[PDB]
C-alpha cells in the first residue's frame, strides 16, 4: 500500500516549433515510447534548441516557451511536475496556480524570447502545429482572433507564445474563449506578470 505508491512522471520535451527562418514548422524530437521512458526516469539527454518546446505528460501534450532564461508553461498542463533533463528531473523554479503559470530553468541549448516593451496591440499566436495566427489585443490578458477557428485548432497550444510585430514575447497562451465550439478570442498570461514573478 505505502510500498505501491507511484510518483507522477516528469514533463518531457518531445519537439519544438521552429521559428528560426522564413517558415514556422513543428519538429518532433522524441516518439511516444521514448517519451514514456523519459517521463519515468526524468533523464533526457536529447539536445534542446529554440524558443518554443513541445512538451508532454502521460496524458497531455502542450507547449512551453523560454523567456528571460526560464521555460514557462501552464499549471493546468504541468501541475507541479519536474521536467526531464540530462542530469535527471529538475524541480520547478516558479509555481503559481493563481496565474496558471509554472517555470523551470531554461534547458541548456534553448534560446529565450525577450519581453515586449513596445506596447503594440497587433499580436501573433504560435500554435502547436506551427500556425502563426493574428490576434488583436483586447485587454491586459485577452485578444481576439482575426479569423475564428474551431477550438480543436488551439487544443494543445497552451503554454505557447503571443508575439508582437518585432517578435518579442507579449504573453503565454492560457485558454481559448469559445462559443458553441468556435474560438473567437484567447486568454493569456501577460509577460509583465512573468516579469513580476521573476523580479
Ligand atoms: C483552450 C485551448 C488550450 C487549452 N486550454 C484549456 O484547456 C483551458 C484550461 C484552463 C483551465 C480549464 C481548462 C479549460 N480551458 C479552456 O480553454 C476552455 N475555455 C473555457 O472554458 C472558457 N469558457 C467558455 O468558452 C464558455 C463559457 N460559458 C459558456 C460556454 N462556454 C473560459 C471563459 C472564461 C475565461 C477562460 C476561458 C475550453 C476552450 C477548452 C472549453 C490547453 O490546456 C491545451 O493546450 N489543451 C490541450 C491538451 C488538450
Ligand atoms: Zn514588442
Amino acid at each position: 500500500h505505502m510500498a505501491s505508491m507511484k510518483k507522477k512522471g516528469s514533463v518531457v520535451i518531445v519537439g519544438r516549433i521552429n521559428l528560426s527562418g522564413d517558415t514556422a514548422y513543428a519538429q518532433q524530437t522524441r516518439g511516444e515510447e521514448g517519451c514514456q521512458e523519459t517521463s519515468q526516469t526524468g533523464r533526457d539527454k536529447n539536445q534542446v534548441e529554440g524558443e518554443v518546446q513541445i512538451v508532454s505528460t502521460a496524458t497531455q501534450t502542450f507547449l512551453a516557451t523560454s523567456i528571460n532564461g526560464v521555460l514557462w508553461t501552464v499549471y493546468h498542463g504541468a501541475g507541479t511536475r519536474t521536467i526531464a533533463s540530462p542530469k535527471g528531473p529538475v524541480t520547478q523554479m516558479y509555481t503559481n496556480v493563481d496565474k496558471d503559470l509554472v517555470g523551470w530553468q531554461a534547458p541548456q541549448g534553448s534560446r529565450s524570447l525577450t519581453p515586449c516593451t513596445c506596447g503594440s496591440s497587433d499580436l501573433y499566436l504560435v500554435t502547436r502545429h506551427a500556425d502563426v495566427i493574428p490576434v488583436r489585443r483586447r485587454g491586459d490578458s485577452r485578444g481576439s482572433l482575426l479569423s475564428p477557428r474551431p477550438i480543436s485548432y488551439l487544443k494543445g497550444s497552451s503554454g505557447g507564445p503571443l508575439l508582437c510585430p518585432a517578435g518579442h514575447a507579449v504573453g503565454i497562451f492560457r485558454t481559448a474563449v469559445s462559443t458553441r465550439g468556435v474560438a473567437k478570442a484567447v486568454d493569456f498570461i501577460p509577460v509583465e506578470s512573468l516579469e513580476t514573478t521573476m523580479r
